[PDB]
């Protein structure tokens, strides 16, 4: 689907609420994720260490992983209707 | 699905590739989007005026709209799956 708008015809902005999500691009081999068997390639993360990770910058997500002294918590989504 | 990792071994890290996506939280009434009838609540935007916005920061998305002075052509990913 292609979305085409015209910010000239009418004197007004697009007025569209833009947001962002977080997911796992991939997983490294011989890592904690591979051993844990929880994080999968393409997994969508919503919370980390008991904190929401929506509308945040990709950089911030990296920090949450650094803040973790030992145990890292990550809440991902699985149910998406069928 | 709750993911819980436990970092202990010095030669063993999480090794999880983190990424981010972009979507539309909502659309303002009497706006270009509503008038055009292309953008919908929950639309996952991949590109903007010929520029991919994946793995970027929510802030950058705000800038893209600022530079888009005129017609905005974005590409959303859909498959009749809600």
């Amino acid at each position: 689907t292609k979305v085409t708008l015209v910010k000239s015809r009418k004197n007004e902005e697009y007025g569209l609420r833009l947001a962002s999500h977080i997911f796992v691009k991939e997983i490294s081999q011989d890592s904690l994720a591979a051993r844990d068997g929880n994080i999968q390639e393409g997994d969508v993360v919503l919370k980390i260490n008991g904190t929401v990770t929506e509308n945040m910058s990709l950089t911030d997500a990296k920090t949450l992983i650094e803040r973790s002294k030992g145990k890292l918590k990550m809440v991902v989504q699985r149910d998406e209707l069928e």
